Protein backbone atom coordinates (compact mmCIF):
# COMPACT_ATOMS: atom_id res chain seq x y z
CA UNK A 1 0.00 0.00 0.00
CA UNK A 2 0.71 3.43 -0.22
CA UNK A 3 0.30 6.72 1.22
CA UNK A 4 -2.88 7.93 0.82
CA UNK A 5 -4.50 5.41 -0.83
CA UNK A 6 -8.00 4.16 0.51
CA UNK A 7 -9.16 0.77 0.84
CA UNK A 8 -12.75 -0.27 2.32
CA UNK A 9 -13.47 -3.55 3.68
CA UNK A 10 -16.83 -5.05 1.14
CA UNK A 11 -18.04 -6.90 4.50
CA UNK A 12 -18.13 -5.14 7.67
CA UNK A 13 -17.79 -1.38 5.82
CA UNK A 14 -14.49 -0.21 7.77
CA UNK A 15 -12.28 2.07 5.15
CA UNK A 16 -8.71 3.00 5.93
CA UNK A 17 -6.50 5.82 4.84
CA UNK A 18 -2.78 4.82 4.30
CA UNK A 19 -0.82 7.19 6.77
CA UNK A 20 3.00 5.10 6.14
CA UNK A 21 2.93 2.43 2.98
CA UNK A 22 4.60 -1.04 3.46
CA UNK A 23 3.87 -4.32 1.19
CA UNK A 24 1.55 -6.05 3.13
CA UNK A 25 -1.80 -6.68 1.86
CA UNK A 26 -4.62 -4.97 4.26
CA UNK A 27 -7.27 -7.36 5.14
CA UNK A 28 -10.30 -7.40 6.69
CA UNK A 29 -13.14 -9.79 7.60
CA UNK A 30 -10.95 -12.69 6.01
CA UNK A 31 -10.73 -11.05 2.56
CA UNK A 32 -8.25 -8.67 1.28
CA UNK A 33 -9.56 -5.15 1.77
CA UNK A 34 -10.53 -3.68 -1.47
CA UNK A 35 -8.31 -0.36 -3.07
CA UNK A 36 -10.81 2.34 -3.92
CA UNK A 37 -8.71 3.63 -6.63
CA UNK A 38 -10.35 7.12 -7.89
CA UNK A 39 -12.23 8.22 -10.75
CA UNK A 40 -13.11 4.56 -11.65
CA UNK A 41 -17.12 3.96 -10.32
CA UNK A 42 -19.79 4.37 -13.29
CA UNK A 43 -21.45 7.39 -11.24
CA UNK A 44 -22.69 10.80 -12.54
CA UNK A 45 -19.30 12.96 -13.24
CA UNK A 46 -21.72 16.08 -12.40
CA UNK A 47 -22.16 15.06 -8.82
CA UNK A 48 -18.68 13.25 -7.78
CA UNK A 49 -16.15 15.13 -9.99
CA UNK A 50 -15.19 17.60 -6.88
CA UNK A 51 -15.07 20.87 -8.02
CA UNK A 52 -12.19 23.45 -6.28
CA UNK A 53 -12.78 27.18 -5.58
CA UNK A 54 -10.63 29.91 -3.98
CA UNK A 55 -11.58 31.52 -1.00
CA UNK A 56 -9.73 34.02 1.17
CA UNK A 57 -7.66 31.96 2.77
CA UNK A 58 -7.81 28.95 0.94
CA UNK A 59 -10.23 27.02 -1.07
CA UNK A 60 -13.63 25.59 -0.93
CA UNK A 61 -14.61 22.05 -2.37
CA UNK A 62 -18.09 21.69 -3.94
CA UNK A 63 -19.06 17.66 -4.72
CA UNK A 64 -20.01 18.54 -7.50
CA UNK A 65 -20.65 20.95 -10.55
CA UNK A 66 -24.30 19.87 -9.14
CA UNK A 67 -24.68 19.06 -5.74
CA UNK A 68 -25.14 15.45 -4.65
CA UNK A 69 -27.06 14.40 -2.28
CA UNK A 70 -26.62 13.70 1.50
CA UNK A 71 -29.18 11.46 2.77
CA UNK A 72 -29.12 8.84 5.50
CA UNK A 73 -27.99 6.23 2.64
CA UNK A 74 -26.48 8.23 0.17
CA UNK A 75 -24.39 11.04 1.23
CA UNK A 76 -20.68 12.39 0.81
CA UNK A 77 -18.88 10.94 3.92
CA UNK A 78 -15.32 13.07 3.90
CA UNK A 79 -13.77 15.60 1.66
CA UNK A 80 -10.18 15.95 1.41
CA UNK A 81 -7.77 18.58 -0.15
CA UNK A 82 -4.16 17.41 -0.45
CA UNK A 83 -0.96 19.89 -0.88
CA UNK A 84 2.74 19.46 -0.62
CA UNK A 85 2.43 17.17 2.18
CA UNK A 86 -0.48 17.64 3.59
CA UNK A 87 -3.52 15.58 3.72
CA UNK A 88 -6.83 17.87 5.49
CA UNK A 89 -9.72 15.61 5.85
CA UNK A 90 -13.32 17.19 6.88
CA UNK A 91 -16.15 14.55 7.59
CA UNK A 92 -19.62 14.93 6.52
CA UNK A 93 -23.29 13.92 7.69
CA UNK A 94 -26.16 13.09 6.11
CA UNK A 95 -28.11 16.39 6.12
CA UNK A 96 -25.13 18.54 5.30
CA UNK A 97 -24.29 20.58 2.09
CA UNK A 98 -21.94 18.61 -0.14
CA UNK A 99 -19.11 20.87 0.16
CA UNK A 100 -15.86 21.79 2.71
CA UNK A 101 -13.89 24.52 3.48
CA UNK A 102 -9.63 24.69 4.02
CA UNK A 103 -7.70 26.95 5.10
CA UNK A 104 -4.28 26.76 3.32
CA UNK A 105 -1.43 28.43 1.91
CA UNK A 106 -0.86 25.92 -1.46
CA UNK A 107 -1.12 27.46 -5.04
CA UNK A 108 -1.60 23.35 -6.23
CA UNK A 109 -3.94 20.90 -4.77
CA UNK A 110 -5.89 18.06 -5.25
CA UNK A 111 -9.22 17.49 -3.80
CA UNK A 112 -10.66 14.34 -3.17
CA UNK A 113 -14.37 13.08 -1.89
CA UNK A 114 -16.01 9.73 -1.12
CA UNK A 115 -19.39 8.81 -1.72
CA UNK A 116 -20.73 5.73 0.45
CA UNK A 117 -21.78 4.55 -2.77
CA UNK A 118 -20.48 5.63 -5.35
CA UNK A 119 -16.47 5.36 -4.35
CA UNK A 120 -13.41 7.88 -4.44
CA UNK A 121 -13.22 11.14 -6.83
CA UNK A 122 -10.39 13.50 -7.42
CA UNK A 123 -9.79 16.54 -8.88
CA UNK A 124 -7.02 19.21 -9.20
CA UNK A 125 -6.34 22.65 -10.16
CA UNK B 1 -12.40 0.08 14.87
CA UNK B 2 -13.35 4.04 15.29
CA UNK B 3 -13.14 6.34 12.85
CA UNK B 4 -9.62 8.57 13.55
CA UNK B 5 -7.81 5.26 15.14
CA UNK B 6 -4.38 4.73 13.99
CA UNK B 7 -3.34 0.77 13.18
CA UNK B 8 0.31 -0.42 12.35
CA UNK B 9 0.78 -3.85 10.84
CA UNK B 10 4.07 -4.92 13.13
CA UNK B 11 5.48 -6.91 10.11
CA UNK B 12 5.96 -4.96 7.32
CA UNK B 13 5.54 -1.34 8.57
CA UNK B 14 1.97 0.03 6.92
CA UNK B 15 -0.02 2.10 9.02
CA UNK B 16 -3.81 3.34 8.67
CA UNK B 17 -6.12 5.69 9.70
CA UNK B 18 -10.00 4.96 10.15
CA UNK B 19 -11.84 6.75 7.90
CA UNK B 20 -15.29 4.81 8.49
CA UNK B 21 -15.34 2.50 11.57
CA UNK B 22 -17.12 -1.02 11.45
CA UNK B 23 -16.51 -4.79 13.69
CA UNK B 24 -13.99 -6.49 11.75
CA UNK B 25 -10.62 -6.74 13.08
CA UNK B 26 -7.91 -5.23 10.70
CA UNK B 27 -4.91 -7.59 9.34
CA UNK B 28 -2.08 -7.50 7.66
CA UNK B 29 0.44 -9.89 7.57
CA UNK B 30 -1.32 -12.73 8.37
CA UNK B 31 -1.67 -11.24 12.10
CA UNK B 32 -4.05 -9.04 13.96
CA UNK B 33 -2.57 -4.60 13.35
CA UNK B 34 -2.36 -3.28 16.60
CA UNK B 35 -4.20 -0.24 17.50
CA UNK B 36 -1.77 2.69 18.78
CA UNK B 37 -3.40 3.95 21.75
CA UNK B 38 -2.14 7.49 22.38
CA UNK B 39 0.19 8.00 25.33
CA UNK B 40 0.63 4.93 25.99
CA UNK B 41 4.36 4.04 25.12
CA UNK B 42 7.02 4.52 27.21
CA UNK B 43 9.04 7.62 25.91
CA UNK B 44 9.95 11.18 27.38
CA UNK B 45 6.87 12.99 27.59
CA UNK B 46 9.44 15.89 27.10
CA UNK B 47 10.00 15.12 23.66
CA UNK B 48 6.46 13.86 22.43
CA UNK B 49 3.53 15.40 24.15
CA UNK B 50 2.39 18.14 21.38
CA UNK B 51 2.66 21.76 22.74
CA UNK B 52 -0.68 23.43 21.22
CA UNK B 53 0.07 27.40 20.67
CA UNK B 54 -2.52 29.25 19.08
CA UNK B 55 -1.78 31.74 16.82
CA UNK B 56 -3.41 34.04 14.23
CA UNK B 57 -5.65 32.38 12.21
CA UNK B 58 -4.89 28.92 13.95
CA UNK B 59 -2.96 27.15 16.12
CA UNK B 60 1.36 26.00 16.03
CA UNK B 61 1.76 22.47 17.15
CA UNK B 62 5.30 21.59 18.24
CA UNK B 63 6.83 18.07 19.55
CA UNK B 64 7.44 18.77 21.75
CA UNK B 65 8.30 20.85 24.63
CA UNK B 66 11.83 19.61 23.68
CA UNK B 67 12.00 19.93 20.39
CA UNK B 68 12.08 16.34 19.30
CA UNK B 69 14.70 14.91 16.90
CA UNK B 70 14.08 14.39 12.97
CA UNK B 71 16.52 11.92 12.13
CA UNK B 72 16.44 9.00 9.63
CA UNK B 73 16.01 6.77 12.35
CA UNK B 74 13.91 8.88 14.44
CA UNK B 75 11.80 11.30 13.30
CA UNK B 76 8.03 12.35 13.79
CA UNK B 77 5.90 11.20 10.95
CA UNK B 78 3.14 13.49 11.07
CA UNK B 79 1.34 15.56 13.82
CA UNK B 80 -2.33 16.31 12.93
CA UNK B 81 -4.99 18.72 14.12
CA UNK B 82 -8.34 17.33 15.26
CA UNK B 83 -11.16 19.69 15.82
CA UNK B 84 -14.62 18.89 15.53
CA UNK B 85 -15.03 16.85 12.11
CA UNK B 86 -11.97 17.77 10.86
CA UNK B 87 -8.45 15.81 10.60
CA UNK B 88 -5.74 17.87 9.10
CA UNK B 89 -2.54 15.32 8.48
CA UNK B 90 1.07 17.40 7.89
CA UNK B 91 3.28 14.68 7.27
CA UNK B 92 7.32 15.22 8.02
CA UNK B 93 10.87 14.26 6.76
CA UNK B 94 14.39 13.95 8.49
CA UNK B 95 15.83 17.23 8.58
CA UNK B 96 12.20 19.30 8.85
CA UNK B 97 11.58 20.97 12.00
CA UNK B 98 9.09 18.58 14.16
CA UNK B 99 6.28 21.45 14.07
CA UNK B 100 3.03 22.21 11.83
CA UNK B 101 1.16 24.83 11.68
CA UNK B 102 -2.60 24.58 10.95
CA UNK B 103 -5.30 27.33 10.14
CA UNK B 104 -8.49 25.86 11.98
CA UNK B 105 -11.08 28.34 13.61
CA UNK B 106 -11.78 26.09 16.37
CA UNK B 107 -11.63 27.13 19.94
CA UNK B 108 -10.88 23.09 21.13
CA UNK B 109 -8.87 21.07 19.52
CA UNK B 110 -6.82 18.34 19.67
CA UNK B 111 -3.07 17.64 18.31
CA UNK B 112 -1.54 14.15 17.73
CA UNK B 113 1.95 13.13 16.15
CA UNK B 114 3.22 10.05 15.87
CA UNK B 115 7.20 9.15 16.13
CA UNK B 116 8.64 5.86 14.45
CA UNK B 117 9.78 4.81 17.64
CA UNK B 118 7.37 6.21 20.09
CA UNK B 119 3.93 5.40 18.86
CA UNK B 120 1.21 7.87 18.97
CA UNK B 121 0.97 11.59 21.61
CA UNK B 122 -1.72 13.83 21.49
CA UNK B 123 -2.52 16.80 23.79
CA UNK B 124 -5.96 19.30 23.93
CA UNK B 125 -6.44 22.58 24.69
CA1 LIG C 1 -5.33 -12.27 -0.55
CA1 LIG D 1 -6.18 13.70 7.24
CL1 LIG E 1 4.10 5.26 0.51
CL1 LIG F 1 4.80 6.25 3.34
CL1 LIG G 1 -25.80 10.33 -7.84
CL1 LIG H 1 13.27 10.50 22.82
FE1 LIG I 1 1.75 -6.01 7.04
FE1 LIG J 1 -22.96 9.16 -4.92
FE1 LIG K 1 -14.24 -6.10 7.68
FE1 LIG L 1 10.50 9.59 19.53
Amino acid sequence: PERLQVYKCEVCGNIVEVLNGGIGELVCCNQDMKLMSENTVDAAKAKHVPVIEKIDGGYKVKVGAVAHPMEEKHYIQWIELLADDKCYTQFLKPGQAPEAVFLIEAAKVVAREYCNIHGHWKAEN
